[PDB]
Parts: C-alpha cells; sequence; structure tokens
C-alpha cells in the first residue's frame, strides 16, 4: 500500500465549464456569474498566432462574433473586453452553478487540480504542480486551452491557473485568472523554451514527513546538518536550494512528527547519495515532489467544518 | 509532443450522490441513487460485533429508526431496508434528483477506476487506481472512507464498480462491487486475513511503455525481439503477471501505432527489468507504472 496524490472534487468547477468558439477556433471557458473567461487567442487562427496584435483583432470583433455554449444551450454574449492575455465575455445569463470563488496567483512549487476539458466538456481531473521553471507537466492534448487549475478551501474554489499553449518540451504554459502568464512565456507561437527544471525540494521533504506519518521511517538517522551543507549536496543532485522560508512551510509537519526540518534534511541528503538500497518509501520507487506541506496535512486528516 | 498524467474522471456526478449513514455510534458513507441508499452492512456493528458478527441476526434486531441518513444538512426518512450480500439497501422517500445515468459493473483485476474518497458523506478527493492483482487496492483511505465508491464514465453514464469496506492490516484496502460481492478472499470481519501475494500488472506496464514511446521517449528499445514464453519465464521471476496471447492482442493498436511489435516491447521490458533502468527515467517517472491500462493510453492519446 501507500499514499495517493488526490485531486480536489471537480464537481464545483465542472459547473462552470463552457465552450467558446470564434469562427474556426474552439476552446474552453470559465463561466463565473455573468462572465466567461478564456485565453485571448480564441480570436486567432493560422498565421495570426505567429505574432498577432490582439488589440487590433479584438477591436474588429463583435459580440455576435463569439459563440458560447454550455451543454447544448447557447449563451448570448453581450459584451467583450481584454484583460492581459485573457478575454472576458459578458453573457445575458448568470451561472446559477457559480461557486463561492476567488482568483489567486500561485508561487512556483505549489499545487492544484486541473479539470481537463475538450469543447467545453470535462474529460478528466488531475493533480499537478507549478514547476520551478513555471510550467506544468500535464496532459493537454489538442484543444485543452481554457482548462483551469483550482484549489478548494471549504466551500470556496480558488481558481489559480488557465491553460493557453504548449511549449516544445511537451510541457504547458498558462496564466492566472487575471490574464497574467506564469514564467517568461507570451501567447505567441514563437521560439520559446522552458528553462532548466529542478526537483521541488520542499515537496520532497513534505513527502518524507508524510511517509513517516504513515509508519515508513527506516530512512531516518541521529544526525542533523546545516541548511548550507544540505544545499551544497542538493545542488549536485539537481534539487532546489532549500530556504529558511521553506523550512517554515514545513513547520506544522515537523511539529506533528517531532522531526526537525534539518534532521529530515540529513535524511534526504542520504536517500540522494547512498542510493536507496532497493528499499522503498510509501511503496513507490522514487522520491515524489508534487505533494506540498499543505497537501500532506490535508490528506492525512478529514478536516473539520461541517 | 509529450506529457502523460494519470487522470481520474470528473467526480461531479458522484458527489451528487454522497451521503452519510449513521447507526449507533458508527458512521460511514453511502451512495444514493433514486430512492435507494447503499453502504457496507457492517455499519450496524460496534466494536465486539465486528469479531464474527451474525449479520442476519444483527439486522432483524434493527429498524428504519436505527438508520440516520444525512444529505448535508438534511435527514432522509429511511422507509425500509434489506441486505444484499455485504451491502445494505436502505429505501427512502426523497428520490435523489442529481442521480445520473448509472450502471453497476464488476471490474477485473488490472482494470482501472476513479475513487471518490469521502469522510462523513462529504467529498474529500478523487484519484485513479487499479484493482491490484491480489484484489486489494492501495489508496488514500484512512478513517471512515468506508462506503466510498470507485467508478468509470462513458458519455454521461457512470459505471459503479467498487465500494470501500475495510482497511486490511498490510495497509491496503478491500471492498465489494455495487452488489455486495466482495473482491478477493475477504469478509467483513476483524480477523486474521491479509492481502494475497501481489504482482505488477504487465499488460499495463507495456501499455505505459508504448505511451512513453508515442510521446517521444524511446531510449529503452532494442531491435532484438524475444518470444512470448521466454518473456514470462523472465517476468515471473521479477514478480510480473504472466502475459497471455490475449494481452498481446490487446496491445494491438498500441503497437500498430508506435510501429513496435508487442514481442519487441517485451524484449525492452526484459531489459528494463534486468538492466535496472540505467538510473534514467521513462515518461518523467523513475519507476515503471502499471496503473494504466492499454485503453487508458488510447483514451489519453487521441480524444476525450
Amino acid at each position: 500500500s501507500g499514499f495517493r496524490k488526490m485531486a480536489f472534487p471537480s464537481g464545483k468547477v465542472e459547473g462552470c465549464m463552457v465552450q467558446v468558439t470564434c469562427g474556426t477556433t474552439t476552446l474552453n471557458g470559465l463561466w463565473l456569474d455573468d462572465t466567461v473567461y478564456c485565453p485571448r487567442h480564441v480570436i486567432c487562427t493560422a498565421e495570426d498566432m505567429l505574432n498577432p496584435n490582439y488589440e487590433d483583432l479584438l477591436i474588429r470583433k463583435s459580440n455576435h462574433s463569439f459563440l458560447v455554449q454550455a451543454g447544448n444551450v447557447q449563451l448570448r454574449v453581450i459584451g467583450h473586453s481584454m484583460q492581459n492575455c485573457l478575454l472576458r465575455l459578458k453573457v445575458d445569463t448568470s451561472n446559477p452553478k457559480t461557486p463561492k470563488y476567488k482568483f489567486v496567483r500561485i508561487q512556483p512549487g505549489q499545487t492544484f487540480s486541473v479539470l481537463a476539458c475538450y469543447n467545453g466538456s470535462p474529460s478528466g481531473v488531475y493533480q499537478c504542480a507549478m514547476r520551478p521553471n513555471h510550467t506544468i507537466k500535464g496532459s493537454f492534448l489538442n484543444g485543452s486551452c481554457g482548462s483551469v487549475g483550482f484549489n478548494i478551501d471549504y466551500d470556496c474554489v480558488s481558481f489559480c491557473y488557465m491553460h493557453h499553449m504548449e511549449l516544445p518540451t511537451g510541457v504547458h504554459a498558462g496564466t492566472d485568472l487575471e490574464g497574467k502568464f506564469y514564467g517568461p512565456f507570451v501567447d505567441r507561437q514563437t521560439a520559446q523554451a522552458a528553462g532548466t527544471d529542478t526537483t521541488i525540494t520542499l515537496n520532497v521533504l513534505a513527502w518524507l514527513y508524510a511517509a513517516v506519518i504513515n509508519g515508513d521511517r527506516w530512512f531516518l538517522n541521529r544526525f542533523t546538518t546545516t541548511l548550507n551543507d544540505f544545499n551544497l549536496v542538493a545542488m549536485k543532485y539537481n534539487y532546489e536550494p532549500l530556504t529558511q522560508d521553506h523550512v517554515d512551510i514545513l513547520g506544522p509537519l515537523s511539529a506533528q512528527t517531532g522531526i526537525a526540518v534539518l534532521d529530515m534534511c540529513a535524511a534526504l541528503k542520504e536517500l540522494l547519495q547512498n542510493g536507496m538500497n532497493g528499499r522503498t518509501i510509501l511503496g513507490a520507487a522514487a522520491l515524489e515532489d508534487e505533494f506540498t506541506p499543505f497537501d500532506v496535512v490535508r490528506q492525512c486528516s478529514g478536516v473539520t467544518f461541517q
């Protein structure tokens, strides 16, 4: 047995998924109250993409220019405006399934569930992480743009991501629900590539704590180490320099197990050098880095409120 | 080019069926479709009971009044009951309006599904897994996930296949199908029972290696193919299920696609097995995955 990387229940977000078509282009859109958000490039097709000038293209678009459907029911768009890389379409209808929500920009390393969609229809839901290079390694085949990344805290949905394009790498680039891209990517099919990727040290550590929490603690030892000396080691195996801030995000976890952050660092330091000896951790073969210090708490407790 | 994630189905249609069933100081999840509410029968057991309980005896001494059903902040008047193998079928007055098109189907070891993990009839998370070969299923079940269901979705039809019943000692989980029939040599009793000897699901691993190739990655191939029995003779040794001609055929379109003979992919596996993965990685993974059926790959490599 082991530990599962669970995705938030997609119910609440499913009820906000719609299809947005502009001529020959069709993608997904977020329907929150009387507005539909979607990648601004919905207004493009063919060579436009090879460096368009949205301002002008938009200025030559009208409401009837946008067809939008929720199921087999049209939503008449009665207004339109651009916000950075996002397009905000006003509709003659308020989404009665609109959940309590909010938009938050995420920081590299944090996580969220993605509800993959095609032609305004849900397809599957998965859990991923905003990679240190500002890209996500999801599964976004043809026309997944407009799909969104969210988190849930009680009855509130925190939309934090929206898929726009595919980087050569086979990784994705998107924005926050306020039209700002993540990383140095622009919504123009130009020569652009992801920077160098690293393992999210903070999450690997959170994962060990989770391992421990579950009785899988053979990899521990009596010694600690310097935040500095750990980094000189991580930097060799391609781990992100651990920081004071990081050590603090691990506080509740370090508190629940009684294992100080540095103590656990010495532990990781070895699972890195001194291979692993064919042994395991939460079953799996390698150290997982897509569970945050909050995901571990969240999943190791069916928490309050109701 | 690439990017292969293990996706689960949208839990939306199932969340709309999750409720809470309490009997005495005991509480777990329940599935609510139309006017029936399903859940493990051991809801009616307290401490002792669980140690060799005569359920037929325990049930007659129970009445509709004993069953507290809660749809959020709304009780449901249970108007009758009856047991079906290991499940409980409580009738109620209110028919669940959110009941989707549903089908009860018995899955097979190796087949994959999505579990809607709940605690107190309240959605907590969704994940994709495989019915392990020993019938158990490693999950994120902890305390009261009992009653949570496993499923598949086609079009708009939800196919309920599993329902969590108990956490076995090893730390894995046992459950029954939506008909109360258990998966595996298990029973709803706290006794001396553990998971059978588990094995890796070869058919899936291969599929995953095809999936790995189509996305662009193929550092593990080798033009020098092997025979079907010789692969088994080798796989069985590393604790992988034997591969029948039936599995090979299954990897038909996956091969025809990547343009690699199943038997060939097998030779590549025989190596990945013996030559411990060079320390490198396949599909961003660091270990061979087997929770992807040859179909899970087709689905995630073409349409919806």
